[PDB]
């Protein structure tokens, strides 16, 4: 199976052949496309190491090798003993590497090989994860020069003694429903606020108060801890030309960090496995603060440009999205801390894709999140054809914890 | 089976049933999506299965399932595919299934009009010259001096496949494309392999940046022939801008007219080959797509130039300020001019609205999420957090190759 992918802009046709190694189902049938939905044993666990143990190490040159065969022999007698097995720093450091990657959804992947691994599979106890956060927080901060980073707490055994991180970023705001009836802070957020209000969080009610962490080790009840204020980088947002826009009072975290994802290798399934890069500008200036349901700023910003809001053909909430994504990219590079635009990044990725196609046989891409979420066709990812598969090792999408633990 | 879309704005939940409905293939499987590849002579046998599934569908819409009406079409299209190993459909089921191919356009963000669709019957032409007079009534009613009105003509039906009709042109408006002897192209490069097509045929082109394409038409499989739509049938609006005067000097204009010559309509296993169809435009269509493409006018650099902007660096976001003031205009310039235009926030809104009410009154609404979102400010409009099925649903316009990779010349 060959497939064509086209570029609409340029006519160039590239050819897919790594579609053939996707494993993992779509959500898709011959009938039906489900491209824009969010969320579409001893025995099974051996092929899917054999299958991970062949590709790192056919990526070494090593493939049919002594040394190859007797590490499948090695974690054959590993799994039939223990029904599970351990990887080899090597081995792990290669697949989280490949499971960013593989991510089809992330425009950054040109960076993939430089990913910073930290280890923590001899972490046990809540306290513990807390210091090895604090540290990743720190590393990749870096004053400012972002580095991207991953910190790996250990597999799941049983699925009774999962470590998971409750957050679903490192950093994020609370958000509180107010008497009055609106929401103070982040909206995306109240559900997880009052959990840590429950938990015993002396919450300040504020509209950017960076929420605790909520952390589960071993399958036990999860702990509170604050990150140090000091190591939370975060920006005030002014504009270059409109010297009223920094009194809307609005600020942003530098660090983005995901932190409710689960990363596949081998078949071992690590639960907690917070990872972080940098921002594209468009995800603060057009997702967090445009956003309906986030912090729905536009109104505000329109009003204080003196447009004509009386009809949606004078372009009123386009123009003042333009402003607001200039004042995040204007705010970060005055202070120093790593971005990127839209049209940067999107040059990027065609670049990656391009290098993929011609070392790999492909690049997995889930169109719908590659484009930004604004100014989409004159990016040079609009009118690339993408082709969406799933490739392991993986990150995936896991439900929040507190739907699913028993205190 | 059920299936839930979710809006991720405001969390509500919409249940599809019409999926069951699909016959066609998507070109996904289960190990792969195909959700953003462009591009992913039937025998009696396989055609009256198609005729019965289109005189149910229809019948049941007019409440007359199971009459003696409806069992008597069925008898006499049955017996005359026996007979003639095709039939013909009745006004009413063209008008119908015309409306219903347009309902069904997963593609298609402006649905909320689809049942306000004039259908021009002209299965009694037989020559070029009288595709050529349909087209003119066709332009000339649809612009309606700009109170434009949606309308779809249809010639006769594919019959062996030897004796197509064709409108070569891929819209019945369009600008020519040139391309010079140092590489660069004057007028519209979308246009450039068209254009030298018809200067062959033997149109004198102008050679002009904005020059209205002559059609180019084939009926009954005969090869096709030229005609020029009259200049005073062709609404045209300048592009001027509400607070730059220096806009207009840019020279820019466009076509009112959006009008789809290329597709093909199927209806009931009948195909129409020829069944130019048009409606009116959304903003972006114009200001983003044909003026914004870098293989189309390619304006943006010469339009934030005016505007002086910081053009050192990308951050700076000259791009997508000039491409918002680009769209001002043409939506002004429009509104002006008395010619129907649509912003992107309005037809969006309309969409979801349409959308809604189609899952409520007919299980389901199929869409196409990577063309139904505006080419700009994607994320403010309410089409992209809502989640959406595609599928497809007969009656359909399906993407047909250009005629000049397929047609037999015969001399
Ligand atoms: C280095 C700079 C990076 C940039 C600029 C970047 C960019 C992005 C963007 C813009 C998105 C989608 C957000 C949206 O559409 O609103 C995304 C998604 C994602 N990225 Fe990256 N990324 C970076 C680093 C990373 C790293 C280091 C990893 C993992 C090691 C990663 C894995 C992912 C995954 C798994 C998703 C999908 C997340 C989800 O499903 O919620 N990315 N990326
Ligand atoms: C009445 C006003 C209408 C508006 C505002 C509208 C809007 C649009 C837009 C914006 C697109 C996609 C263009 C793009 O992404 O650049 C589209 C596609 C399409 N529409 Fe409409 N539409 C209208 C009427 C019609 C009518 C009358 C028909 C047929 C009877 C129709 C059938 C289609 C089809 C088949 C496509 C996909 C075209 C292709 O594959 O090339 N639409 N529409
Ligand atoms: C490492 C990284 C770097 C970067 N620049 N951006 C990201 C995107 C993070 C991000 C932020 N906000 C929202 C999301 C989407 C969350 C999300 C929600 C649902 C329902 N399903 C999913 N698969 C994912 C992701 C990650
Ligand atoms: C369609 C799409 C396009 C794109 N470029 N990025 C994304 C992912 C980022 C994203 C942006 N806006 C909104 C969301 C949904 C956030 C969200 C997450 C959860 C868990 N519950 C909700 N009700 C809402 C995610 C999605
Ligand atoms: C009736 C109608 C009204 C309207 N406002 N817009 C349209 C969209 C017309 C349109 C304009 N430019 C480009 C296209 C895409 C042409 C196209 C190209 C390819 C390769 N495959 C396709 N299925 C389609 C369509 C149609
Ligand atoms: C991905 C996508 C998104 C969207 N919103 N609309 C469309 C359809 C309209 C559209 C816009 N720009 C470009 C094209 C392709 C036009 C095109 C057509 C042909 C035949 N050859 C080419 N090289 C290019 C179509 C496509
Ligand atoms: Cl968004
Ligand atoms: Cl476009
Ligand atoms: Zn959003
Ligand atoms: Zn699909
Ligand atoms: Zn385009």
């Amino acid at each position: 199976r060959f497939l064509k992918v086209k570029n609409w802009e340029t006519d160039v046709v590239l050819t897919d052949t790594l579609h053939l190694k996707s494993t993992l189902e779509t959500g898709c049938t011959e009938h039906i496309c489900m491209g824009s939905i969010m969320l579409p044993t001893k025995d099974q666990l051996f092929p899917l190491a054999k299958e991970f143990l062949d590709q790192y190490y056919s990526s070494i040159k090593r493939f049919g090798s002594k040394a190859h065969m007797d590490r499948l022999e090695e974690v054959n007698k590993e799994i039939e003993s223990t029904s599970t097995y351990q990887l080899k720093d090597t081995e792990l450091i290669y697949g989280a590497k490949h499971a960013w990657r593989n991510a089809s959804r992330c425009v950054g992947r040109i960076q993939w090989s430089k990913l910073q691994v930290f280890d923590a599979r001899d972490c046990t106890t809540a306290h513990g994860m807390f210091n090895y956060i604090c540290n990743h927080v720190k590393y990749a901060t870096n004053k400012g020069n972002l580095r991207s980073a991953i910190t790996i707490f250990p597999q799941r055994t049983d699925g009774k003694h999962d470590f998971r991180v409750w957050n679903s970023q490192l950093i994020r705001y609370a958000g509180y429903k107010q008497p009055d009836g609106s929401t103070l802070g982040d909206p995306a957020n109240v559900q997880f606020t009052e959990i840590c209000i429950q938990q015993g969080w002396k919450a300040p009610r504020g509209r950017f108060d960076v929420l605790p962490l909520l952390l589960q080790a071993n399958g036990n009840d999860p702990e509170l801890f604050q990150i140090p204020p000091e190591l939370v980088l975060e920006v005030p947002i002014r504009h270059p030309k409109f010297d009223w826009f920094k009194d809307l009072g609005l600020k942003w975290y530098g660090l983005p960090a995901v932190s409710n994802m689960l990363l596949e290798i081998g078949g071992l399934e690590f639960s907690a496995c917070p990872f972080s890069g940098w921002y594209m500008g468009t995800e603060i200036g057009v997702r967090d603060y445009c956003d309906n349901s986030r912090y729905n700023i536009l109104e505000e910003v329109a009003k204080k440009m003196d447009l004509d809001m009386r009809k949606t053909s004078s372009l009123w909430k386009d123009q003042a999205l333009v402003e607001i994504n200039i004042a995040v990219l204007y705010s970060f590079q005055s202070d120093k801390v790593t971005i990127v635009d839209h049209h940067s990044a999107t040059e990027s990725f065609i670049k990656h894709m391009e290098n993929e196609y011609r070392c790999r046989g492909g690049c997995p891409a889930d169109w719908v999140w590659i484009v930004p979420p604004m100014s989409g066709s004159i990016t040079p990812v609009f009118h690339q054809e993408m082709l969406n598969y799933r490739l392991t090792p993986s990150f995936e999408y896991q439900p929040d914890p507190w739907n699913t633990h028993v205190w």
